[PDB]
Order: structure tokens, then sequence, then C-alpha cells
């Protein structure tokens, strides 16, 4: 068994175009597994809050960073630091 | 140039199954735009660190949380809160 999914990107938009470059630097053999994981985590973000996947898409750029994902995660989810290095005791 | 991508999920697995349900509760009409966003942001995560999209897929459960994403993010990127601690201390 295995469900098949089809989707389309628009190479004119910067995010789409940038995604296309990231994919082509991944050997075809390894892509089916890449797509699955990208799609699952993408949909995971969606389950966290439906705006997230469209937000990450919209913000995507060469400056993309983990930070952008966290603050974006804060704004959408209310997520706030719960733990932190203990050295950071001021 | 509307590029097209084909990917496969595996209902037999928890993560894939949990993803199917998410898709299901989204009207067919909207799924096309939902798939692109989930895909692009999934690949955005890939660009941050290739292990990320497979770490999220792997951890995926009904307890998925922003907090889990931030964690995998730091364990995989080096991201850490900042003076954003002084805040939480309130």
């Amino acid at each position: 068994k295995r469900k098949k999914y089809t989707l389309y990107l628009h190479p004119e938009k910067a995010a789409d175009f940038q995604t296309l470059e990231a994919i082509e630097s991944v050997p075809r053999s390894e892509r089916g597994e890449l797509f699955r994981n990208a799609f699952i985590s993408g949909m995971a973000l969606h389950q966290l809050d439906p705006r997230l996947p469209v937000l990450l898409t919209a913000i995507l750029s060469e400056e993309f960073s983990a930070d952008q994902v966290v603050t974006l995660l804060s704004q959408t989810t209310g997520w706030k630091p719960s733990q932190a290095d203990i050295r950071a005791v001021l």
C-alpha cells in the first residue's frame, strides 16, 4: 500500500524558485524520501497552526534561519521559551 | 512553468497516517494550495539542516507541539533563546 500525492510549484515566485534549487542539489535517487519527509513535516507545521506553512512559504528567502522559524512560531502559536541553559542565570 | 511533484505516504506508519487525517479534514479544493505550502516549508526546513524534516517526521505524534519543533531546531541548528530570558523571568 502507499498513497500518492501530487502538487505543483510556480518557478516564477521567489520561494518556489528557491525550493526548486534546493531540490535539484539532491540526487534523484534520494528525492522520494526527501519529498515524503518535507511533506510530512510541512503538514505537521500545519497541524500546529494552519497559517504556519503559508507563513514560512511567504517569508522564505536566502536569509531564512531557525530564528525566523521560532519567532514565526511564537506569533502563530504563542510558544515561549520554557527551558534554557543554566549559565543564563543572568 | 508550473512544475509538478509526486510523492508517496505510507499509511502503515504512524506519522504518515496522522498526516492522512490532517489532509482529510481539509476540503479537496483547498488541498492543492495546502500541499504546496506544506511542501515548500518542508523543504525550507531541509535547507536549514537536512536532518530536520526527517527528525520532525520521525517524532510526529498526537502530542506534536511548537516546543518540539524549537527543540529539534536547536539540537540541529544551534539556535538558543537570547536575552529573551529576562522576559520569561517575569
